[PDB]
């Protein structure tokens, strides 16, 4: 199989070009490559990790809709930002949007988002976990614009993500191919699968941890997109492309910086914008990971080396410690209990080898030793515990 697209890593088309990528699978996160589910091979954009389509009606059907279909599996659709309308490229939307969602399957699978765990395949080969819940993955969908959605069933029912048109500029842009509102969006999926285990989806419904649901997906955006030369004085946006504004979506961007980001744990209070709180979680995580980074170390090719199950990189280490993080967790946490759970996920894969670098993050950003949840006035703290 062949599929042209801006390959895994770039955040949307400002940052490189398409190539044509063959065989782009993990042999052994998708046992059954995306194109097949164990049952079929499929020659368009499904099998066992996703079912991408049009769905300009925005309606709830899937099965039936638009999707390019190629015997050889040769998915090379053209595509250019300039082109316009949106519906003139839905080939290759479909095709960025399939390979982006199967790309970060495959990423999770390897950081321990599997078939036991709760993740999104139609079939699970016996390994464990519910199937039939690949995530559907509409792309130009009609029910609304300037954004994307993702819902979230309990295991075993398909996860849907919804993605948009954007009309913020002329011509419009298509999220499909702004990977990080793609990941955003998937990482949903994760954090309410992995929260309070896999049969139980409601478990960020308050509004700090629906906060932290927002941010954990930006913050996954930003791990994928960094680049090879990038230090921790590189910030990111987000949604900057498909939104057409350099600030991006969020009030500021991820940055080292309290001076161009001065987030705080003190500014959840009073915030009725899971958004907004997210974008504080996901500064916090943006600190941590690149602690990490400059301890480790970066890895920026498309997969984790994996030394006893422990990424030897400073980012994918980062990752993983926060998706181990969302297991280990309460339902419906707060970000102290987050932060205590990333700090016990660390406990478990290194021996606490990285205690003190996780509590500098958190702790530079008021949710330091000491720091409490309170719904309306929250204890901040600076401080770092013995030896830090
Ligand atoms: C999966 O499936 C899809 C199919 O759905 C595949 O995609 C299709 O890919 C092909 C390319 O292989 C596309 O065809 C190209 O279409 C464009 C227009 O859109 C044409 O310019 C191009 O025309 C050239 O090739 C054809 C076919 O060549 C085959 O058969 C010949 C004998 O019949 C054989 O000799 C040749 O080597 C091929 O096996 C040919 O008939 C044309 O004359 C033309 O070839 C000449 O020109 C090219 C330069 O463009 C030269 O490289 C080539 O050698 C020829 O050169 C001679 O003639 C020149 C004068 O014309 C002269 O100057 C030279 O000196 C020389 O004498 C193709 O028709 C097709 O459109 C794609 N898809 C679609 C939507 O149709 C995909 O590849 C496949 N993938 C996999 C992994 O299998
Ligand atoms: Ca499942
Ligand atoms: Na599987
Ligand atoms: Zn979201």
């Amino acid at each position: 199989a062949d599929y042209k697209v801006y390959p895994w890593g770039l955040n949307d088309p400002t940052e490189g070009s398409r190539v044509m990528i063959k065989d782009p699978w993990d042999t052994v996160a998708s046992e059954f490559t995306w194109n097949s589910d164990g049952t079929k091979k499929y020659p368009t954009t499904r099998g066992n990790n996703g079912i991408a389509q049009s769905n300009p009606s925005g309606e709830d059907d899937y099965i039936n809709n638009h999707r390019p279909r190629s015997s050889n599996l040769s998915f090379n659709y053209p595509y250019s930002p300039s082109s316009s309308p949106p519906s003139s490229y839905i080939d290759a939307s479909i095709v960025q949007l399939f390979y982006t969602a199967n790309m970060y399957h495959d990423l999770l699978y390897t950081l321990g988002f599997t078939e036991k765990t709760g993740n999104f395949e139609f079939n699970n080969n016996g390994q464990g976990g519910r199937g039939n819940d690949y995530v559907i993955l509409n792309s130009q969908d009609g029910s609304g614009t300037n954004n994307a959605n993702f819902a979230t069933p309990p295991d075993g029912q398909p996860g849907r993500m919804r993605m948009y048109t954007w009309t913020k500029s002329q011509p419009y842009r298509d999220g499909s191919f702004e990977a990080g509102i793609v990941i955003h969006e998937y990482t949903h999926g994760v954090s309410n699968r992995l929260t309070g285990g896999p049969a139980n989806s409601n478990c960020l419904s308050t509004i700090e941890a629906g906060g932290m649901g927002e941010g954990w997906g930006d913050f996954m955006a930003t791990a994928i997109r960094l680049k090879a030369a990038d230090t921790r004085a590189k910030d990111y946006t987000m949604g900057a492309w498909a939104a057409n504004d350099p600030k991006g979506i969020r009030e500021y961007p991820y940055s080292t910086s309290l001076t161009t980001n001065p987030l705080a744990y003190s500014n959840v209070d009073g915030d009725d914008s899971v958004h907004s709180i997210g974008t504080v979680w996901a500064t916090m995580l943006y600190e941590l990971m690149w602690n990490l980074i400059d301890k480790h170390g970066k890895n920026v090719s498309a997969k984790p080396t994996m030394k006893g199950g422990v990424p030897t990189d400073g980012k994918y280490l980062a990752m993983k410690l926060v998706v181990d993080g969302m297991a280990l967790q309460p339902c419906n946490p707060n970000f102290v209990q987050a932060r205590d759970a990333i700090l016990d996920a660390d406990k478990a894969l290194t021996k606490g080898a990285n205690r003190c670098e996780i509590w500098k993050a958190f702790a530079k950003r008021g949710l330091g030793y000491g720091a409490k949840y309170n719904e309306n006035k929250r204890v901040t703290s600076n401080k770092l515990p013995s030896g830090c």
